Protein backbone atom coordinates (compact mmCIF):
# COMPACT_ATOMS: atom_id res chain seq x y z
CA UNK A 1 0.00 0.00 0.00
CA UNK A 2 1.60 3.42 -1.47
CA UNK A 3 -0.43 5.35 1.47
CA UNK A 4 2.26 4.05 4.08
CA UNK A 5 5.63 4.94 2.16
CA UNK A 6 8.26 6.49 3.79
CA UNK A 7 11.83 6.63 4.46
CA UNK A 8 11.95 3.41 6.93
CA UNK A 9 10.89 1.39 3.65
CA UNK A 10 14.10 2.78 2.14
CA UNK A 11 18.11 1.42 2.58
CA UNK A 12 19.99 4.07 5.43
CA UNK A 13 22.06 5.73 2.46
CA UNK A 14 19.30 6.49 0.58
CA UNK A 15 18.90 10.14 -0.63
CA UNK A 16 15.79 11.96 -0.83
CA UNK A 17 15.94 15.81 -2.38
CA UNK A 18 14.35 18.41 -4.63
CA UNK A 19 15.42 20.00 -7.60
CA UNK A 20 15.51 23.62 -9.59
CA UNK A 21 17.14 24.78 -12.63
CA UNK A 22 19.12 28.58 -12.41
CA UNK A 23 16.91 30.18 -14.75
CA UNK A 24 13.50 29.09 -13.58
CA UNK A 25 14.09 30.50 -10.53
CA UNK A 26 17.22 33.02 -10.15
CA UNK A 27 15.83 36.28 -11.77
CA UNK A 28 18.54 38.98 -11.30
CA UNK A 29 19.20 38.45 -15.10
CA UNK A 30 21.40 41.28 -15.06
CA UNK A 31 22.35 41.22 -11.77
CA UNK A 32 25.45 40.56 -10.07
CA UNK A 33 27.22 40.90 -13.30
CA UNK A 34 25.52 38.18 -15.24
CA UNK A 35 25.40 37.82 -19.11
CA UNK A 36 22.14 36.97 -21.31
CA UNK A 37 22.09 33.68 -22.15
CA UNK A 38 19.71 32.11 -25.20
CA UNK A 39 16.28 32.18 -22.74
CA UNK A 40 16.53 35.55 -21.82
CA UNK A 41 16.79 36.66 -26.13
CA UNK A 42 14.35 34.33 -26.62
CA UNK A 43 11.89 35.40 -23.90
CA UNK A 44 12.35 38.83 -24.92
CA UNK A 45 12.55 38.98 -28.91
CA UNK A 46 9.87 36.49 -28.61
CA UNK A 47 7.33 37.18 -26.41
CA UNK A 48 4.66 35.73 -28.76
CA UNK A 49 6.00 32.60 -27.91
CA UNK A 50 5.75 32.52 -24.45
CA UNK A 51 2.29 32.63 -22.13
CA UNK A 52 1.54 35.88 -20.81
CA UNK A 53 4.56 37.30 -22.92
CA UNK A 54 6.41 36.98 -19.58
CA UNK A 55 10.09 36.02 -19.11
CA UNK A 56 12.50 34.88 -16.04
CA UNK A 57 14.43 38.43 -15.51
CA UNK A 58 12.85 38.35 -12.00
CA UNK A 59 11.59 34.78 -12.09
CA UNK A 60 10.98 33.80 -8.33
CA UNK A 61 14.17 35.51 -7.25
CA UNK A 62 16.14 33.12 -5.69
CA UNK A 63 18.86 35.32 -6.41
CA UNK A 64 18.01 37.78 -3.64
CA UNK A 65 15.95 35.04 -1.67
CA UNK A 66 18.24 32.09 -1.38
CA UNK A 67 18.64 32.46 2.25
CA UNK A 68 14.74 31.71 2.16
CA UNK A 69 14.90 28.91 -0.01
CA UNK A 70 17.95 27.21 2.17
CA UNK A 71 15.30 28.23 4.89
CA UNK A 72 12.61 26.38 3.51
CA UNK A 73 15.10 23.13 3.12
CA UNK A 74 16.62 23.07 5.96
CA UNK A 75 12.60 22.98 7.48
CA UNK A 76 11.79 20.32 4.95
CA UNK A 77 14.73 17.82 6.33
CA UNK A 78 15.34 15.62 2.95
CA UNK A 79 19.36 14.94 2.44
CA UNK A 80 20.06 17.06 -0.84
CA UNK A 81 19.02 19.29 -3.43
CA UNK A 82 20.23 19.61 -7.05
CA UNK A 83 20.06 22.96 -8.70
CA UNK A 84 22.43 24.14 -11.88
CA UNK A 85 24.82 26.69 -12.52
CA UNK A 86 23.98 29.51 -15.03
CA UNK A 87 27.01 29.20 -17.42
CA UNK A 88 26.75 33.11 -18.11
CA UNK A 89 26.35 33.78 -14.68
CA UNK A 90 29.76 33.20 -14.04
CA UNK A 91 31.30 33.99 -18.00
CA UNK A 92 28.92 36.34 -19.52
CA UNK A 93 30.70 35.81 -22.49
CA UNK A 94 30.47 32.43 -22.02
CA UNK A 95 34.65 31.80 -22.94
CA UNK A 96 37.37 33.23 -20.32
CA UNK A 97 38.25 35.58 -22.62
CA UNK A 98 34.95 37.14 -22.18
CA UNK A 99 35.66 37.59 -18.33
CA UNK A 100 35.45 35.45 -14.89
CA UNK A 101 32.40 37.17 -13.26
CA UNK A 102 33.61 36.87 -9.87
CA UNK A 103 29.94 38.22 -8.35
CA UNK A 104 28.49 34.81 -9.71
CA UNK A 105 31.28 32.97 -8.46
CA UNK A 106 30.36 34.08 -4.85
CA UNK A 107 26.38 33.59 -5.21
CA UNK A 108 27.17 29.86 -5.61
CA UNK A 109 29.79 29.58 -3.31
CA UNK A 110 27.46 31.27 -0.67
CA UNK A 111 24.55 28.80 -1.93
CA UNK A 112 26.58 26.01 -1.31
CA UNK A 113 28.31 27.24 2.12
CA UNK A 114 24.47 28.07 3.21
CA UNK A 115 23.14 24.33 2.38
CA UNK A 116 26.23 23.04 3.90
CA UNK A 117 25.63 24.45 7.05
CA UNK A 118 22.40 23.44 7.61
CA UNK A 119 23.23 19.33 6.56
CA UNK A 120 21.92 19.61 3.02
CA UNK A 121 24.34 17.76 -0.20
CA UNK A 122 24.17 19.99 -3.69
CA UNK A 123 24.44 17.93 -6.50
CA UNK A 124 24.73 20.46 -8.80
CA UNK A 125 24.04 20.45 -13.00
CA UNK A 126 26.29 22.48 -15.27
CA UNK A 127 23.81 23.07 -17.78
CA UNK A 128 20.21 23.30 -18.26
CA UNK A 129 19.80 25.00 -21.58
CA UNK A 130 21.03 28.08 -20.96
CA UNK A 131 23.70 28.64 -23.46
CA UNK A 132 25.55 32.16 -22.85
CA UNK A 133 23.88 33.98 -25.72
CA UNK A 134 27.56 35.34 -26.71
CA UNK A 135 28.65 31.79 -28.29
CA UNK A 136 25.08 31.31 -29.71
CA UNK A 137 25.88 34.33 -31.88
CA UNK A 138 29.21 33.78 -32.33
CA UNK A 139 29.13 30.42 -33.90
CA UNK A 140 25.50 29.16 -33.83
CA UNK A 141 26.01 27.61 -29.72
CA UNK A 142 25.59 24.16 -29.90
CA UNK A 143 25.13 23.67 -33.51
CA UNK A 144 29.36 24.00 -33.69
CA UNK A 145 31.55 21.93 -32.16
CA UNK A 146 33.60 25.28 -30.82
CA UNK A 147 30.87 24.58 -28.11
CA UNK A 148 32.66 21.48 -26.63
CA UNK A 149 36.13 23.64 -25.86
CA UNK A 150 34.07 26.13 -23.73
CA UNK A 151 31.85 24.17 -22.51
CA UNK A 152 35.35 22.26 -20.71
CA UNK A 153 36.78 25.79 -19.58
CA UNK A 154 33.67 26.62 -18.19
CA UNK A 155 33.44 23.01 -16.43
CA UNK A 156 36.95 23.58 -15.33
CA UNK A 157 36.14 26.87 -13.45
CA UNK A 158 33.12 24.88 -11.65
CA UNK A 159 35.44 22.30 -10.62
CA UNK A 160 37.76 24.57 -9.38
CA UNK A 161 35.77 27.05 -7.23
CA UNK A 162 33.11 24.65 -6.45
CA UNK A 163 35.02 20.56 -6.03
CA UNK A 164 36.28 21.24 -2.84
CA UNK A 165 32.22 21.11 -1.64
CA UNK A 166 30.22 19.69 -3.92
CA UNK A 167 30.87 16.38 -4.75
CA UNK A 168 28.11 15.22 -6.99
CA UNK A 169 27.84 16.73 -10.58
CA UNK A 170 26.10 16.54 -13.90
CA UNK A 171 27.16 17.89 -16.64
CA UNK A 172 23.63 18.11 -18.33
CA UNK A 173 19.58 17.73 -17.61
CA UNK A 174 17.81 16.86 -19.87
CA UNK A 175 19.27 17.78 -23.25
CA UNK A 176 16.79 15.65 -25.22
CA UNK A 177 14.40 18.35 -25.15
CA UNK A 178 16.98 20.74 -25.52
CA UNK A 179 17.80 19.23 -28.86
CA UNK A 180 14.01 17.87 -29.79
CA UNK A 181 12.17 21.97 -29.09
CA UNK A 182 14.80 24.04 -29.91
CA UNK A 183 15.81 22.86 -32.90
CA UNK A 184 12.87 20.05 -34.33
CA UNK A 185 9.61 21.99 -33.24
CA UNK A 186 11.23 25.51 -32.24
CA UNK A 187 9.24 25.70 -29.08
CA UNK A 188 12.26 26.81 -27.06
CA UNK A 189 15.33 28.73 -27.35
CA UNK A 190 16.57 29.30 -29.72
CA UNK A 191 13.61 29.04 -31.08
CA UNK A 192 14.42 27.17 -34.78
CA UNK A 193 13.54 23.83 -37.20
CA UNK A 194 9.81 25.39 -38.42
CA UNK A 195 20.24 29.58 -42.38
CA UNK A 196 16.67 29.66 -40.91
CA UNK A 197 16.65 25.68 -38.76
CA UNK A 198 16.10 22.15 -40.53
CA UNK A 199 14.57 19.78 -38.10
CA UNK A 200 16.12 17.11 -40.35
CA UNK A 201 19.51 18.04 -39.12
CA UNK A 202 20.38 20.22 -36.21
CA UNK A 203 18.54 18.46 -33.54
CA UNK A 204 21.00 15.80 -34.78
CA UNK A 205 24.15 17.99 -34.36
CA UNK A 206 22.89 19.15 -31.42
CA UNK A 207 22.61 16.02 -30.13
CA UNK A 208 25.82 14.96 -31.28
CA UNK A 209 28.05 18.00 -29.73
CA UNK A 210 25.89 17.86 -26.18
CA UNK A 211 27.37 14.59 -25.82
CA UNK A 212 30.73 15.57 -27.01
CA UNK A 213 30.75 18.67 -24.43
CA UNK A 214 29.67 16.01 -22.08
CA UNK A 215 32.47 13.43 -22.62
CA UNK A 216 35.30 15.92 -23.04
CA UNK A 217 33.75 17.76 -19.14
CA UNK A 218 33.89 13.66 -18.22
CA UNK A 219 37.25 13.22 -19.12
CA UNK A 220 38.72 16.82 -17.58
CA UNK A 221 36.99 15.79 -14.58
CA UNK A 222 38.59 12.34 -13.82
CA UNK A 223 41.77 13.28 -15.08
CA UNK A 224 42.46 16.61 -13.36
CA UNK A 225 40.01 16.71 -10.23
CA UNK A 226 38.75 13.42 -8.90
CA UNK A 227 41.62 12.01 -7.78
CA UNK A 228 42.01 15.48 -5.09
CA UNK A 229 38.70 16.26 -4.89
CA UNK A 230 36.82 12.24 -4.98
CA UNK A 231 33.48 13.61 -5.92
CA UNK A 232 31.29 11.78 -8.68
CA UNK A 233 30.31 12.87 -12.13
CA UNK A 234 27.40 12.48 -14.49
CA UNK A 235 24.39 13.02 -16.30
CA UNK A 236 20.42 13.23 -16.63
CA UNK A 237 17.86 11.93 -19.22
CA UNK A 238 14.20 12.54 -20.45
CA UNK A 239 12.47 9.19 -20.26
CA UNK A 240 9.21 9.11 -20.88
CA UNK A 241 7.77 5.48 -20.85
CA UNK A 242 6.63 3.67 -24.35
CA UNK A 243 3.81 0.90 -24.14
CA UNK A 244 2.65 -1.23 -27.31
CA UNK A 245 -0.89 0.28 -28.33
CA UNK A 246 -1.68 -3.83 -28.88
CA UNK A 247 0.48 -6.20 -26.29
CA UNK A 248 0.65 -8.80 -29.22
CA UNK A 249 0.82 -6.46 -32.68
CA UNK A 250 4.65 -7.37 -32.17
CA UNK A 251 4.69 -4.53 -34.95
CA UNK A 252 3.26 -2.22 -31.95
CA UNK A 253 5.95 -4.22 -29.47
CA UNK A 254 8.98 -3.08 -31.88
CA UNK A 255 7.29 1.04 -32.35
CA UNK A 256 7.73 0.87 -28.63
CA UNK A 257 11.16 0.08 -28.57
CA UNK A 258 12.37 2.54 -31.32
CA UNK A 259 10.62 5.53 -29.71
CA UNK A 260 12.35 4.55 -26.51
CA UNK A 261 15.62 4.41 -28.61
CA UNK A 262 15.47 8.01 -30.79
CA UNK A 263 14.11 9.35 -26.95
CA UNK A 264 16.41 7.41 -24.31
CA UNK A 265 18.68 5.54 -26.56
CA UNK A 266 19.70 8.54 -28.97
CA UNK A 267 22.10 9.79 -25.33
CA UNK A 268 22.67 6.20 -23.29
CA UNK A 269 23.90 3.99 -26.15
CA UNK A 270 26.68 6.62 -27.41
CA UNK A 271 27.94 6.98 -23.58
CA UNK A 272 27.37 2.67 -23.05
CA UNK A 273 29.11 1.11 -26.20
CA UNK A 274 30.31 4.22 -28.43
CA UNK A 275 27.70 4.53 -31.11
CA UNK A 276 23.88 5.34 -32.20
CA UNK A 277 21.64 2.70 -31.48
CA UNK A 278 20.83 0.38 -34.46
CA UNK A 279 17.57 1.88 -35.33
CA UNK A 280 18.85 4.99 -35.58
CA UNK A 281 20.75 4.29 -38.14
CA UNK A 282 19.04 2.51 -39.84
CA UNK A 283 15.82 5.06 -39.91
CA UNK A 284 17.65 8.17 -40.63
CA UNK A 285 20.89 7.07 -42.23
CA UNK A 286 23.44 9.34 -43.93
CA UNK A 287 21.96 12.44 -42.01
CA UNK A 288 23.05 11.26 -38.58
CA UNK A 289 26.72 11.73 -37.64
CA UNK A 290 29.35 9.82 -36.78
CA UNK A 291 32.01 9.17 -33.81
CA UNK A 292 35.47 9.17 -34.65
CA UNK A 293 37.00 6.06 -32.64
CA UNK A 294 38.83 8.40 -30.41
CA UNK A 295 35.09 10.24 -29.51
CA UNK A 296 33.75 6.34 -28.91
CA UNK A 297 36.68 6.09 -26.68
CA UNK A 298 36.61 9.12 -25.16
CA UNK A 299 31.98 8.67 -24.98
CA UNK A 300 31.87 5.04 -23.61
CA UNK A 301 31.55 4.77 -20.09
CA UNK A 302 31.75 8.12 -19.54
CA UNK A 303 29.53 8.58 -16.39
CA UNK A 304 30.07 7.54 -12.43
CA UNK A 305 26.29 7.42 -12.32
CA UNK A 306 23.38 8.62 -14.07
CA UNK A 307 19.71 10.71 -13.29
CA UNK A 308 16.50 9.70 -15.22
CA UNK A 309 13.57 11.99 -15.24
CA UNK A 310 10.13 10.72 -15.67
CA UNK A 311 6.86 12.19 -15.61
CA UNK A 312 4.77 10.16 -17.91
CA UNK A 313 3.65 7.34 -20.59
CA UNK A 314 2.10 6.39 -23.43
CA UNK A 315 0.73 4.18 -25.82
CA UNK A 316 2.95 3.45 -29.22
CA UNK A 317 2.17 2.22 -32.42
CA UNK A 318 3.61 2.47 -36.49
CA UNK A 319 2.92 5.24 -38.53
CA UNK A 320 1.47 4.74 -41.88
CA UNK A 321 10.20 16.86 -45.74
CA UNK A 322 12.44 15.15 -43.23
CA UNK A 323 12.27 15.74 -39.60
CA UNK A 324 13.20 14.02 -36.30
CA UNK A 325 9.52 13.35 -35.77
CA UNK A 326 8.88 11.63 -38.80
CA UNK A 327 11.94 9.82 -38.69
CA UNK A 328 10.56 8.17 -34.97
CA UNK A 329 7.80 6.45 -37.81
CA UNK A 330 5.62 5.60 -34.89
CA UNK A 331 2.02 7.64 -33.72
CA UNK A 332 1.22 7.86 -30.26
CA UNK A 333 -1.80 6.86 -28.62
CA UNK A 334 -3.12 7.91 -25.15
CA UNK A 335 -6.06 5.89 -25.24
CA UNK A 336 -6.70 2.00 -25.32
CA UNK A 337 -10.14 1.54 -26.32
CA UNK A 338 -11.38 4.47 -25.08
CA UNK A 339 -9.59 4.14 -21.72
CA UNK A 340 -6.63 6.68 -21.13
CA UNK A 341 -3.68 5.07 -20.44
CA UNK A 342 -3.81 7.81 -16.88
CA UNK A 343 -5.87 10.81 -15.78
CA UNK A 344 -4.16 14.20 -17.11
CA UNK A 345 -2.66 16.75 -14.62
CA UNK A 346 -3.23 20.33 -14.88
CA UNK A 347 -1.43 19.52 -18.43
CA UNK A 348 -3.00 17.65 -21.28
CA UNK A 349 0.31 16.09 -22.31
CA UNK A 350 0.66 14.56 -18.87
CA UNK A 351 -0.75 11.27 -17.91
CA UNK A 352 -0.61 9.74 -14.80
CA UNK A 353 1.31 6.34 -14.89
CA UNK A 354 2.83 5.55 -11.74
CA UNK A 355 4.01 1.95 -13.28
CA UNK A 356 5.62 3.79 -16.04
CA UNK A 357 8.49 4.83 -13.92
CA UNK A 358 9.44 1.55 -12.75
CA UNK A 359 9.28 -0.16 -15.78
CA UNK A 360 12.27 2.87 -17.24
CA UNK A 361 14.05 2.28 -14.28
CA UNK A 362 13.66 -1.99 -15.20
CA UNK A 363 14.23 -1.72 -18.78
CA UNK A 364 17.56 0.64 -18.38
CA UNK A 365 19.44 -1.29 -16.29
CA UNK A 366 18.40 -4.01 -18.14
CA UNK A 367 18.92 -2.52 -21.79
CA UNK A 368 22.08 -0.57 -21.00
CA UNK A 369 24.12 -2.20 -17.51
CA UNK A 370 23.82 1.23 -15.87
CA UNK A 371 25.15 0.36 -12.21
CA UNK A 372 24.01 3.12 -10.28
CA UNK A 373 20.95 5.49 -10.90
CA UNK A 374 18.93 8.13 -9.38
CA UNK A 375 15.68 9.63 -10.15
CA UNK A 376 16.66 12.97 -10.51
CA UNK A 377 13.28 14.49 -11.47
CA UNK A 378 9.46 13.34 -10.97
CA UNK A 379 6.52 15.50 -10.19
CA UNK A 380 3.44 16.61 -11.61
CA UNK A 381 1.31 20.01 -12.08
CA UNK A 382 -1.54 21.67 -10.51
CA UNK A 383 -4.71 22.76 -11.95
CA UNK A 384 -4.28 26.19 -13.56
CA UNK A 385 -6.74 28.11 -10.75
CA UNK A 386 -6.45 32.29 -9.68
CA UNK A 387 -9.49 31.63 -7.82
CA UNK A 388 -8.05 29.84 -5.13
CA UNK A 389 -7.15 31.58 -1.85
CA UNK A 390 -3.78 29.77 -0.84
CA UNK A 391 -5.46 27.76 1.91
CA UNK A 392 -7.41 26.01 -0.90
CA UNK A 393 -4.55 26.04 -3.37
CA UNK A 394 -2.26 24.51 -1.09
CA UNK A 395 -4.28 21.90 -0.85
CA UNK A 396 -2.33 19.63 -3.71
CA UNK A 397 -3.88 16.22 -2.86
CA UNK A 398 -3.17 15.13 -6.38
CA UNK A 399 0.63 16.10 -6.04
CA UNK A 400 0.49 14.00 -2.94
CA UNK A 401 -0.73 10.86 -4.22
CA UNK A 402 1.56 11.47 -7.76
CA UNK A 403 4.39 11.40 -5.85
CA UNK A 404 2.99 8.36 -2.80
CA UNK A 405 2.96 6.11 -6.29
CA UNK A 406 5.81 6.96 -7.87
CA UNK A 407 8.00 6.94 -5.03
CA UNK A 408 6.24 3.45 -4.15
CA UNK A 409 7.07 2.16 -7.79
CA UNK A 410 10.57 3.58 -7.13
CA UNK A 411 10.64 1.05 -4.12
CA UNK A 412 9.43 -1.99 -6.49
CA UNK A 413 12.36 -1.23 -9.12
CA UNK A 414 14.95 -1.65 -6.42
CA UNK A 415 13.60 -5.10 -5.48
CA UNK A 416 13.51 -5.97 -8.79
CA UNK A 417 17.04 -5.76 -8.48
CA UNK A 418 17.65 -1.90 -9.78
CA UNK A 419 20.42 -0.25 -8.03
CA UNK A 420 18.67 2.92 -7.63
CA UNK A 421 20.56 5.60 -5.02
CA UNK A 422 18.18 8.67 -4.67
CA UNK A 423 14.80 10.28 -5.83
CA UNK A 424 14.85 13.95 -6.30
CA UNK A 425 11.33 15.51 -6.17
CA UNK A 426 10.45 18.16 -9.01
CA UNK A 427 10.30 21.07 -8.32
CA UNK A 428 11.01 22.72 -4.79
CA UNK A 429 9.20 25.91 -6.06
CA UNK A 430 6.55 27.14 -8.82
CA UNK A 431 8.56 28.84 -11.08
CA UNK A 432 8.94 29.57 -14.61
CA UNK A 433 8.04 27.31 -16.94
CA UNK A 434 9.28 27.97 -20.39
CA UNK A 435 6.58 28.11 -23.36
CA UNK A 436 4.22 28.12 -20.52
CA UNK A 437 5.13 31.54 -18.56
CA UNK A 438 4.17 31.20 -14.78
CA UNK A 439 0.92 29.15 -15.41
CA UNK A 440 2.03 26.20 -14.72
CA UNK A 441 2.97 25.40 -11.18
CA UNK A 442 5.47 22.58 -10.26
CA UNK A 443 6.61 23.05 -6.78
CA UNK A 444 5.79 21.27 -3.47
CA UNK A 445 6.35 24.91 -2.37
CA UNK A 446 3.85 27.70 -3.34
CA UNK A 447 4.31 31.04 -4.55
CA UNK A 448 2.78 33.88 -4.68
CA UNK A 449 3.30 36.15 -7.82
CA UNK A 450 0.84 38.94 -5.99
CA UNK A 451 3.27 39.45 -2.93
CA UNK A 452 6.77 39.17 -3.86
CA UNK A 453 6.85 35.45 -4.68
CA UNK A 454 6.16 34.82 -0.67
CA UNK A 455 7.12 31.02 -0.07
CA UNK A 456 4.63 28.34 1.90
CA UNK A 457 4.38 24.86 1.82
CA UNK A 458 2.32 22.96 0.07
CA UNK A 459 0.74 19.73 1.54
CA UNK A 460 2.91 17.57 -0.59
CA UNK A 461 6.16 19.47 1.03
CA UNK A 462 4.78 18.56 4.85
CA UNK A 463 4.05 15.05 4.25
CA UNK A 464 7.54 14.69 2.75
CA UNK A 465 9.00 16.34 5.88
CA UNK A 466 6.66 13.73 7.91
CA UNK A 467 7.52 10.69 6.09
CA UNK A 468 11.26 11.17 4.85
CA UNK A 469 12.71 13.85 7.08
CA UNK A 470 16.48 13.19 7.98
O1 LIG B 1 7.38 22.47 -17.79
C1 LIG B 1 7.73 21.09 -18.02
C2 LIG B 1 9.19 20.99 -17.77
O2 LIG B 1 9.32 21.88 -16.72
C3 LIG B 1 10.58 22.07 -16.18
O3 LIG B 1 10.21 22.45 -14.90
C4 LIG B 1 11.48 20.85 -16.10
O4 LIG B 1 12.79 21.36 -16.29
C5 LIG B 1 11.20 19.82 -17.16
O5 LIG B 1 11.83 18.58 -16.92
C6 LIG B 1 9.72 19.66 -17.35
O6 LIG B 1 9.48 18.73 -18.39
Amino acid sequence: DATRISRSDFPADFIMGTGSSAYQIEGGARDGGRGPSIWDTFTHRRPDMIRGGTNGDVAVDSYHLYKEDVNILKNLGLDAYRFSISWSRVLPGGRLSGGVNKEGINYYNNLIDGLLANGIKPFVTLFHWDVPQALEDEYGGFLSPRIVDDFCEYAELCFWEFGDRVKHWMTLNQPWTFSVHGYATGLYAPGRGRSTGNPGTEPYWVTHHLLLAHAAAVELYKNKFQRGQEGQIGISHATQWMEPWDENSASDVEAAARALDFMLGWFMEPITSGDYPKSMKKFVGSRLPKFSPEQSKMLKGSYDFVGLNYYTASYVTNASNFSYNTDIHVTYETDRNGVPIGPQSGSDWLLIYPEGIRKILVYTKKTYNVPLIYVTENGVDDVKNTNLTLSEARKDSMRLKYLQDHIFNVRQAMNDGVNVKGYFAWSLLDNFEWGEGYGVRFGIIHIDYNDNFARYPKDSAVWLMNSFHK
